[PDB]
């Protein structure tokens, strides 16, 4: 049995807060990987996209006798965290719970890592229930905080600062972070690759087409945080921490570099990384930066292009952790 610990905070305050908590499981074997299914029997109301049917190119590799030989084609996924635009954003209205797993994985594994997210009042609701996936049972535990206003952060209770101007004690806190594909029919606003383009580079790339952003969630509880949020300090903190770990922030043998198609239906290579055996380490999941219309990849074995110094055959991570320094006070 896994745990996932969802920190509850004394009040619900001004309406609009979700809690959230997270888990990485043991490895399980890849051919398992295709049947997981999240089962709850938890008492809130799970949100019904996740769980649908999803299209991802699966690329792997070999070693061969430069000395590696990759191969992909496309599959269907279950229970991924491919969450639709406004579905996190409006859950404290909607009280619907988002329960959907990312996957870590190397050659032969998988590590899921389960992320659970919903509404305050499920700790009003809830002292504990229980999540299977596969054949692991997490018990997740709803548990009130040591804190009068605010949350547990490395041994203290912080409150971070709330006002919209410019004015404090500092204290590092976790950014959990999705990424949703979301067009709009013209101009570049939702081109998320160019806002971190312009961040780390020097000229300019001609073509990276991705449509969408991430939705985040600080510390244990908060509102839903977009990215990019231009004029918000956190967004740019996230954005910065997202250019300089874009695999996220926490034994593992390099081999060497890879290329591949995606989709498999492409006639020249679309895709880059650089494989890896021992122990999964970051997340295999992304998009290619590329297209407009997203090209979800799965690369067990392989660490996917992420540096946003590079223009071609770059990739933006499904799911993204980190820590970013808060403003605020200590009491
Ligand atoms: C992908 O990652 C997975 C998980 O990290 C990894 O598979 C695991 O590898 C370890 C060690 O390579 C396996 O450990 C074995 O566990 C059994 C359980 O009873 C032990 O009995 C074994 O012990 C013998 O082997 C050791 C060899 O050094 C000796 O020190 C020891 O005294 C024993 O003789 C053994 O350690 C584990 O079972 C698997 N896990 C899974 C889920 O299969 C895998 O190697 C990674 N893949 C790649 C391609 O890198
Ligand atoms: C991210 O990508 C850029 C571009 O490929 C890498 O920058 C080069 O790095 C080497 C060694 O550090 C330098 O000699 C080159 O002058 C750099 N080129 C440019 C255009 O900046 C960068 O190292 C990559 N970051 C990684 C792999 O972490």
């Amino acid at each position: 049995t896994g745990e996932l610990k969802i920190e509850c905070p004394h009040t619900i305050g001004l309406g609009q807060g979700l809690v959230i908590g997270s888990v990485e499981l043991p490895p399980v074997p890849l051919t398992q990987v295709e049947s997981l299914k999240l089962e709850s029997s938890c008492n809130f109301d799970l949100h019904t996209s996740t769980s649908s049917q999803q299209p991802f190119t699966k690329w792997t590799w070999e070693m061969k006798s430069t000395s590696f030989q990759t191969k992909s084609s496309e599959i269907n996924l279950r229970g991924l965290c491919l969450v639709p635009p406004l579905v996190i954003e409006t859950a404290a209205r909607t009280r619907k719970t988002i329960a959907c797993f990312d996957l870590s994985c190397n050659q032969t594994a998988c590590q899921p890592t389960v992320f659970l997210i919903g509404p305050i009042q499920t700790c009003i609701t809830t002292k504990s229930c229980l999540l299977g996936l596969g054949d692991q049972r997490i018990q997740v535990n709803y548990e009130k905080t040591y804190c009068v206003s605010g949350q547990l952060v490395e041994g203290v209770c912080f409150n971070p600062v709330h006002t919209m101007a410019l004015s404090y004690d500092i204290v590092t806190v976790m950014v959990r972070c999705f990424l949703i594909a979301k067009k709009v029919s013209t101009g570049d606003s939702m081109k998320l690759e160019k806002s971190f383009e312009t961040l780390v580079q020097k000229t300019s790339c001609t073509g990276n087409g991705f449509q969408g952003y991430y939705i985040c969630l600080v510390g244990s509880s908060s509102e839903p945080l977009y990215i990019p949020t231009l004029d918000d300090y956190r967004s740019a903190e996230v954005l910065s921490r997202m250019a300089f770990a874009p695999h996220g922030e926490d034994a593992m043998r390099i081999i060497g570099k890879v290329t591949g198609k995606a989709p498999s239906t492409e006639s020249s290579d679309t895709i880059q990384g650089v494989a890896f055996s021992g122990n999964p380490l970051y997340t295999s999941t992304g998009v290619l930066t590329a297209k407009d219309d997203p090209v979800y990849i799965w690369a067990p074995g392989i660490i996917m292009e992420g540096n946003h110094s590079v223009c071609d055959k770059k990739t933006l991570p499904l799911t993204w952790t980190g820590f970013i320094p808060l403003p605020g006070e200590i009491e």
